[PDB]
């Protein structure tokens, strides 16, 4: 807006949101071309820093070494703009009868060292209390790779900074994880709630009450006391608007609290 090139690099969790936002953006600003790259959040900071991206969608905040990289070039920190909320989900096969899980258990299932406290080395669904034909069917793990922000977020929050079991079947994206789980009766995976389909179900979690809720961000380069380039500016105005936030709902995520969207618009001078 009004003309130019918009380049997005980062999160797969936010892949379809950026795409739907971009389509509605191109409809309203037809001389703008938008490129969208969605291999995982960790690709956002170096692309932002080097300059090949104007927008860096991330499903976790930047780590310190990512922040200082941006800072050493620009002289200030990049700006995390909240654009949605994710209830990061545990997915199982639709026929899996599991009732729910505790954080303790989730940790026991995916992690090497269960830093959340459990003394369970979970390997079978019986270790989770399922009976009959389920009792020593193996727990097959599906997850994201290390470029995923969800990967890191999960490692930080669900594993208490622990490490994943060695045997996790890492998928290239969130849809792959859901598809993998949907075709594996004894499968379990994690990914954004928006990636839910009929072929899988989400397991209830126990510890505002959802224990793995997180903000989803789009990082931008906003210099202190300087306005955003009209191209980014108009994009984020679209994203944080009523229209942009209904896109969030339609894709299956959770819209920002109204105040949070307003503050974001304010703070960016939008």
């Amino acid at each position: 807006g009004v003309s130019g090139n918009l380049s997005s690099v980062g999160s797969d969790t936010l892949a379809n949101l950026m795409t739907m936002w971009a389509e509605e953006y191109k409809r309203l600003y037809p001389n703008v071309n938008i490129q969208i790259q969605a291999a995982g959040s960790s690709t956002a900071p170096p692309a932002l820093t080097e300059g090949t991206a104007n927008l860096g969608p991330m499903s976790r905040k930047m780590k310190d070494v990512e922040l200082q990289a941006f800072e050493q070039k620009y002289g200030y920190k990049p700006t995390a703009v909240p654009v949605a909320v994710d209830a990061l989900a545990i997915f199982v096969h639709k026929d899996n009868p599991i009732k729910g899980l505790t954080m303790q258990q989730v940790d026991a299932i995916f992690s090497a060292t269960r830093l959340c406290g459990s003394k369970q080395d979970v390997k079978t669904w019986g270790d989770l209390g399922l009976t009959g034909d389920w009792a020593k069917k193996p727990v097959q793990l599906f997850g994201r790779n290390s470029v995923s922000g969800t990967y890191g977020y999960f490692k930080e929050e669900a594993l208490c900074k622990g490490d994943f079991r060695p045997n996790v079947n890492e998928q290239p994206g969130s849809a792959s994880v859901v598809q993998s789980v949907s075709q594996s009766l004894n499968g379990i995976g994690y990914s954004g709630i928006g990636y839910k389909t009929a072929s899988v179900k989400t397991v209830a979690l126990a510890k505002g009450t959802y224990p793995l809720s997180r903000f989803l961000y789009v990082y931008v380069n906003k210099a202190p006391n300087k306005p955003l380039d009209p191209l980014e500016a108009q994009f984020l105005k679209l994203v944080l608007s009523k229209t942009g936030q209904q896109v969030v709902v339609k894709d299956g995520y959770i819209p920002l609290p109204a105040k949070v969207a307003e503050k974001a618009i304010k703070e960016l001078g939008l």
